[PDB]
């Protein structure tokens, strides 16, 4: 392998797809970002460690832009009301064989797929009803 | 509509899929289980609040377990061998439109899909690199 | 989707069928009432909690008036003369499946089945004998 | 004449119904049992006391085990892995006349009807939503 | 009934009316949006509890948004010069029937009916002269 | 103009509506009561003020009672059985336009409008579910 490459973050259908590319490895803290001036960008970081002794921890963390109003490599302020941010932990025991941890991605992607609770939620400014 | 509605939380292509029910919202906090015992089945949760007078946060826990008998004092019971948690928390500014919050949706779907780069770590027991 | 809507309580052919419908579901203690004067009302509670940490336990609670009218200095107000009160509890050790549950139910209905030893004490006003 | 007899627990149809038989009425306290061993029998017990100068109550209790074999040192013996408890108390004026006690067992057995709200929770490992 | 359901909250005859749809139903408390972001958005939010033992207490709550020279979709500060807030609260004595009830919905729909008083002072910014 | 006048609180289609005319202006709260003996009238009070550098704040109050005639001391009183209190609060900034003012009027037309969740509710002795 050789994972870190650019990847497609925001699919829109080929025409203003939002495409992140690696940007930084210091620490081993993998970072990847779209071609934006770093207020608005597209931020993806992702590290794993062993969190203690049967478990190691992947920590995952996103950034998306305020896009509605906004200007174009302006100077929006307050930083907070134009930025949101996702932070993932997700702790595996060191027993997870490449099996089970392909399960657990499948349980990632079950839970935000299209049409399920939880993302429609999120789009939607809601909670549960 | 009532978003609490049950899902797939795990497509294994309609043989072996797990779907998740509505089961609780005491307190708050949405829940969704999977038709087993309550020591052997999946457990989603979810909650929105208002955390600061700007910010909503939304908190989702996800349990995935690996099902295992256990023989306790001579006798077997269905238990977890072991458990795997995702926690996720995301916070979104109230000035976020409703194609604001679907943008935000549309990046931790692509964030996940399958070739990505996150996904493919985690299902192959390796880091990004 | 929800469990927390109204039903019949008192089943009276279709008529005088008493009609019990969600009132709170304040700190996980779901309630639910009859029509009219909270005074002459029918009461319905239920919470799920788990106990300890093998059980999970349900605490019901039901209240049936005794339909009345004060008169007082000649000011008339719709009470209940008395009530009597159901307090029925019912733990379930997390090992349960759905199967064992379900019978859990049959068992709880087959004890107050018409022309059983319970129900026909209760609506005689006797013992066992 | 008696109601101190035996009686259906649970009906299965007609086969792999549990009958409940007389065994024991020791102080007030009538007691039930299901055939076979003691150790995975069903139970079943009834009392009534005058609680307060106003109010009769009566403690009714069921066990319903998880029947299993525990096998120890090669030593096998027929247990319960485990039993649910239920403990209803019902108080009752003694100024209810015969048809008020008919209403209140009326409300008994709707609110565990099948369909209801609380059956249905119990029967899923659930509480309310 | 289940009325807990999309209601028209602005009539403005058909075109352009402001409809509110259920959004959130943690703890009981029923709420509604109209389909912005919840810095603009309309919210109704409605929950009954027994405030005390002779009373009965509605507690709704309305904001309304600053629509003149608004943005849509926007970032507007500070938020207080936004927004209007509405706070009722219905304390309804426990013996309050059916009817008695529906003559208290009538004394508001009269209070706040057009040409009357107090929507007239409201709307005109004005006070009583 | 001079928009202290009466108008009628409780519309019983012509016959039986309840009118409510003005009383008092001291101390800036704006009265109006209907034509009883004091003990048994309905009670609608208004007042204004700067609540803030950048705000005013309506503060209006109806009593709506339950009229009875009670024996004193061997005698006749008009009285009042119960009273039903609404108290409403509006906080509007110094920076609503007459027309952003309107619109709160009319919010609060069609929140009790009849039909219409929150009326429905109240009118039942219900809460919203």
């Amino acid at each position: 392998a050789s994972n870190f490459t650019q990847f497609v973050l925001v699919d829109n259908g080929g025409t203003g797809d939002v495409t992140v590319a690696p940007s930084n490895f210091a620490n081993g803290v993998a970072e990847w970002i779209s071609s934006n001036s770093r207020s608005q960008a597209y931020k993806v970081t992702c590290s794993v460690r062993q969190s203690s002794a049967q478990n190691r921890k992947y920590t995952i963390k996103v950034e998306v832009p305020k896009v509605a109003t906004q200007t174009v490599g302006g100077v929006e302020l307050p930083v907070a009301a134009w930025r949101s941010y996702l932070n993932m932990e997700l702790t595996i025991p060191i027993f997870a064989t490449n099996s089970d941890c392909e399960l657990i991605v499948k349980a990632m992607q079950g839970l935000l797929k299209d049409g399920n609770p939880i993302p429609s939620a999120i789009a939607a400014n809601s909670g549960i009803y």
